């Protein structure tokens, strides 16, 4: 039987994720939302594109969690002062997870809702799922923006640029230029220190840069691509090495917390958390980031 | 030098078309709109997804027609009572074409704006381009919905279903079940007459079906996929046989009019208009459709 | 756990089938052969291409059947006339089938129809899970000649046909279209007749050119597409060698017929409304196929 | 008008390169060879697979150089030691180059570096448009062994290396990473040393297995990726045999170095900060390459 992917929240990120996934013909897709008509319409529209692109994937829209039963992967993209933001997203996340988790006990849950690290922590607590199967998408998106800026500046193919980073988005991000390369060569060999610093800065503010341009909306093409790549990693058991929000039990000196770290991602979800040897400067950035993430967790 | 694709109108259809195209790595894409920030933001967002998907295509947003200079293909997706609709879209189309056409004299123009046939006619008149290089996208979308419904009903792969039709959307559509097959076998062998009639009806109202579900918006995934397939046909010179709005000079007894007909589409745009031998019933449908299209043209 | 595909026979068709399959990243591939070194070498070579093309699939070569255990699909391309191939086929299936009880077997060896029938008898598998590849290849050649003649995209040409290869083939120009439009609308009767004849002799044409070898690119592509249909349950409508129980008036025999191919193997055998002319061709073909069976 | 790719030499590497290229639908392909029938047969066979895979590219086989006219890229995979291949290379380039003055030539024949140098001399083409494929293949093997050992996706492993094949290869583990992370973090020193050695002997390993043949799947994939880099101006960063004018302290010679490959061919030669240990290896390798050149 085909793999089954359920996407909770048929907004810009959710429907765009469905688009990236359908074209890959990875499995059947279920788009769920609380708003009537929206998920059914977007699903049917995407589905009607199948004869043109040539993919045989069933794309259905629904308002009933019963249709997400026995999903292999669950993608949560239903999220919406700072304390109010947390409360609002916590209620939505709790509601989404408590109704979906029980119907797909063997599924891997991929959270996209912000505040990312906190919501992923909540999703694990509410689902009761083994920690390795509840992860958050954040690092892959930030790393993609970073890689795009590098390829653009260096004048090289985006396929030959790799990068690893940690933490969350914005101020919570932990950039690691030392761990970025172009075909195995340090990026510091292609880009001067000052320009590289500008690129790191642009990466931290990357999400806001899109917001300031759209005025009334946030990014969705890259966030969905990032989310889709993680879904593919699990379904095809590719063992991708990427930065994802995972539950830590001592790594980097952090415990009882979800934090963006390097992992091997496969069919079993987080199969391994890599512990990189960070220098003094890098640890300073990680500690500052960990602090902010911890604060958000405490508020939650 | 890479091929260059300019998309006029960075709304739902325009930006989604860019998405389908970027993933195919067909050429550099320019997204233009009159609204500041929107095209730049959507382009940058899509562009930042490139390292994840692995495509090396430059995706830029702009408000200046100067950036669409020397495009190989121009896609127009900037369109918005019935007489007022025509007037409104005619002004937009005229404005878009008069500013873009002169900067890309060798380009093929693919119109998507409604009323499709009329706007394509206007685009040809305003551009002064040879008629074979100014076509409209309509038939491929309707045929895709038709094919999707058949594959779904028959229980077969969407890759083995083919269909040809004529006319425009809705009431102007000319369904041709006789010219639809599953791996060379007439669909009438898989689906009873009554169910087939229902499918034809659903196809005629296919666009409205999405509208009634979204409430505040029309379809874009399939329309963009249909538009992208036509762009690919031209750039790769694939000689696709598909229904597109083309300028007729006697075919089917029609003259001085853009109408949805079967054509061979390649690098030179419309390389041949096929003349199918229609039976009495089919001709009745074509004449009724031609009449409505002519009326719209007269109003214009 | 990824899907598992075992290919018995690491020659031209088998290794090329591994190539088409690997690029699609459909599952892990096992290449088996009786010649030592050959499968290990070809598998490793294809495996080393993975970082360049970006596919994550294990390609392993072996001489041990134990490695093909729990395969989802078994492709047999090890044939070398009816005696030689029958012994080879019986040897391959008897050792493989027991280790993968839930697999779908796709036969490619010639004589195709008879060997598929044999594989079904030897494996004890339900008839719907033992099929042969033949029609997809012939149709592919036919579609190529049509596209070339009409000057249209190969993606817009479809065709159905029945029977076996060459003289046993049952052409059906009537059941071939370009974007739903009859091919008769693009190509005149005499030219169409020459294309059908070239289709009948398609295999021989390649042999006459290569001299020492037989075709493998198209045959392998045809086989891979069938494998994909099964693994993704795409329900492709294609001509394949299937076990008939009355369809077309034929019983107890494997014959090339149109089917809906999915995860359950042959999920449905289509019954085309053949006219008298087309029915005569089928009867003659069926007779030749039955002869091979009786000899078997 | 689609791009045009001509492949001189329709053997294992050449025909397989046509396969990888066709599936990508990058342009029309011409397969040329001196043996009659062989290229025509392989081209037709691959062409007949087009309706199945859905690619619209003409694949034509020929024995006439006139058919390779106006190619955007010319791939040379016709080599058969320095005398034999030199005569073959001179024969192929002298007839092809004049008919496609704007083409980028990609050499695959061995000895790679010397033959690329010869092709440059014979064609009169700017040095940036005459390159050889060698490093992409070795790096591919290295990346495969790393992925396999670390147990990670082959898409997340990158590596740079220089020089030629086997003993002339210049490994640079220091310049290899997994998602930007040094491979040294995943694989210990002794195990890494064994992987480098297996990389040096990679070609020979396939030959010892196949017995009568040499590798072709990976070599062809490596060649196709370079062809793609040029046709789409992707600006890939890869090791290729390029003409040096002082870089690394080397002059008047073709040597495997890291370059940015695009439509203009070698658009830039990268100068890596090699330590003393790595510099010694390069000097030794350069010496062996120069020897081949002097003999040439
Ligand atoms: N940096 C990133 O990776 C990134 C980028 C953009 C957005 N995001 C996050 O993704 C989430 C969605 O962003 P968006 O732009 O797609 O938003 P959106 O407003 O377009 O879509 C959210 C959808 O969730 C649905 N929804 C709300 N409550 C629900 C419930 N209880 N059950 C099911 N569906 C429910 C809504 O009706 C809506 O269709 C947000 O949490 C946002 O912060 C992350
Ligand atoms: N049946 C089909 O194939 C189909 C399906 C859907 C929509 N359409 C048609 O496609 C067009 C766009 O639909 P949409 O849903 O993407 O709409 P939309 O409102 O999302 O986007 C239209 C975009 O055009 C831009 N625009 C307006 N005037 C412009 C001008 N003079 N120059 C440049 N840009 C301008 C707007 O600012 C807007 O971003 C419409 O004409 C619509 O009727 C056809
Ligand atoms: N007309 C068509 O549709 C068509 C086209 C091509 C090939 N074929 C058929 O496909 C089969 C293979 O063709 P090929 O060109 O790849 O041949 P080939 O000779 O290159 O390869 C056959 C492989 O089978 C192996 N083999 C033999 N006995 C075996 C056994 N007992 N167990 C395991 N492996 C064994 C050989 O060692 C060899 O590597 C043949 O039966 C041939 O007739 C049909
Ligand atoms: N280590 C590597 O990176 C590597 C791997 C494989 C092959 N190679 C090299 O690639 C080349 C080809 O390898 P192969 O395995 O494909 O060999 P092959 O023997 O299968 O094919 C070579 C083809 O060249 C043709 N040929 C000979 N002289 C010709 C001429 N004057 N004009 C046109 N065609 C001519 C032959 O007829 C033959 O079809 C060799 O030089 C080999 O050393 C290098």
């Amino acid at each position: 039987m085909r793999k089954k992917i359920s996407i909770i929240g048929a907004g810009f990120v959710g429907s765009t994720t469905a688009h990236w996934l359908a074209a890959k013909e990875l499995g059947d897709i279920v788009l769920l939302d609380i708003v009537e008509g929206v998920p059914q319409g977007k699903a049917l529209d995407l589905y009607e594109a199948s004869p043109i692109e040539g993919f045989d994937v069933r794309v259905t829209g629904t308002n009933n969690y019963a249709d997400t039963a026995n999903s292999d992967v669950i993608v949560v993209t239903s999220g919406a002062s700072r304390e109010d933001l947390i409360k609002v997203n916590a209620d939505i996340t709790r509601a989404c997870i408590s109704q979906a988790a029980p119907l797909s006990p063997n599924a891997v849950i991929i959270m996209v809702n912000n505040p990312l690290d906190a919501m992923t922590y909540l999703a694990a607590e509410v689902s009761g799922f083994p920690k390795e199967r509840v992860i958050g998408q954040a690092g892959v998106l930030d790393a993609a923006r970073y890689r795009t800026f590098i390829a653009m500046e260096a004048g090289v193919s985006v396929e030959d640029v790799q990068a690893m980073l940690m933490g969350g988005h914005g101020d919570e991000m932990v950039p690691l230029p030392r761990f970025s390369t172009i075909s195995g060569i340090p990026v510091s060999e292609f880009i001067a220190p000052d320009r590289l610093a500008q690129i790191v800065e642009r990466t931290r503010k990357g999400g806001g840069e899109i917001v300031n341009l759209l005025k009334t909306g946030s990014a969705y093409y890259a966030p969905a691509a990032a989310t889709a790549q993680m879904v593919e990693a699990v379904l095809k058991d590719k063992k991708r090495v990427m930065p994802v929000a995972a539950y830590l039990t001592g790594q980097y000196g952090l415990n009882d917390i979800y934090f963006g770290v390097p992992v091997i991602l496969g069919a079993g979800g987080v199969e391994k958390i890599l512990e990189l040897p960070l220098n003094e400067e890098e640890m300073a950035l990680l500690n500052a980031s960990a602090k902010a993430v911890r604060a958000t967790l405490d508020t939650l």
